[PDB]
């Protein structure tokens, strides 16, 4: 039998087979769990994608900025689902900013507008989802963010650190709403992972020093890590998503589980 045998989870912001929501959906669907799966903008290709996932499940859409798709959101999983029926659990791997609060430009001149943005996407949206899904949640739920740990400063990273920082604020108190429901919210706090984009920044696309920052991080990372870390297998984060999602974690609201082999317990 699966971990998460007849659950029903919301899955968003998948947008290619490298994308960490999508090793979330494969994971999820092994274990047996009915998926709906939202996507952003361009549902073509996120559509093309989702084909190779174990199961087919529902495509909605949702640009977490647009305020229709939010109201009408809550609506819209239900359908595709079955009315009388309830989500067990939501899976938030949303994240963006411009390439003016990461990378090599400087840290100072990202405009505030830039900024906002960021993380009106990267880190309200949490609330965002948690508000319109919540009402069609079951006792014992669950709600689990992707993050990257911004308690320390770092090259590159910049505003999204900021972002990040932000959400893990959000975080404590969607814990405190969610609670009302009988639900958990959480987030997964991840080592770096090999995705289209970073691959990419990994050869002149974000500079060349950009490049070389990447690289450092991720070396470094392993060499902190008491149990060592592969960039390129996001499998051991979804895993960790998914036990979150379990019915194993119960007693675990508003904090973050780290997925990094170990790294920020080690300094050198
Ligand atoms: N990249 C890493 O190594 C790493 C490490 C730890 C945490 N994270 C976090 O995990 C999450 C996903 O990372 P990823 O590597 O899968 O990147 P990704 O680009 O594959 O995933 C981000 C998703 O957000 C979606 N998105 C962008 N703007 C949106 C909007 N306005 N509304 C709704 N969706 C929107 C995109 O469609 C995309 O599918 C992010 O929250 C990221 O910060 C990433
Ligand atoms: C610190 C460093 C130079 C920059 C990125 C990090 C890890 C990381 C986190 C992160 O949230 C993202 C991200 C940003 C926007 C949208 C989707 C994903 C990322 O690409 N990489 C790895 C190296």
């Amino acid at each position: 039998t699966g971990l998460l045998d007849g659950k029903r989870i919301l899955v968003s912001g998948i947008i290619t087979d490298s994308s960490i929501a999508f090793h979330i959906a494969r994971v999820a669907q092994e274990q047996g769990a009915q998926l709906v799966l939202t996507g952003f903008d361009r549902l073509r290709l996120i559509q093309r994608i989702t084909d190779r996932l174990p199961a087919k499940a529902p495509l909605l859409e949702l640009d977490v900025q647009n305020e229709e798709h939010l109201a009408s959101l809550a609506g819209r999983v239900t359908e595709a689902i079955g009315a009388g029926n309830k989500l067990d659990g939501v899976v938030h791997s949303i994240g963006f900013m411009p390439q003016t609060g990461m990378g090599i430009n400087p840290f100072f001149d990202a405009p505030y507008a830039d900024v906002s943005k960021g993380i009106h996407i990267s880190a309200y949206s949490y609330a965002s989802m948690a508000k319109a899904l919540l009402p069609i949640m079951n006792p014992g739920g669950s709600i689990v963010g992707m993050d990257f740990d911004p308690s320390r400063a770092m090259p590159a990273y910049n505003w999204m650190t900021v972002a990040k920082s932000a959400l893990e604020s959000v975080n404590r108190f969607v814990a405190r709403e969610a609670g009302k429901y009988g639900v958990r919210s959480n987030l997964v706090a991840a080592g770096p992972i090999r995705t289209l984009a970073m691959s990419a920044i990994v050869g002149g696309a974000l500079g060349e020093e950009a490049g070389a920052q990447i690289q450092l991080l991720e070396e470094g990372w392993d060499q902190r890590a008491p149990i060592g870390w592969n960039m390129k297998d996001a499998t051991p984060v979804a895993k960790t998503v998914c036990a979150l999602l379990s019915d194993w974690l119960p007693a675990t609201t508003g904090d973050i589980i780290y997925a990094d082999g170990g790294a920020h317990t080690q300094l050198l």
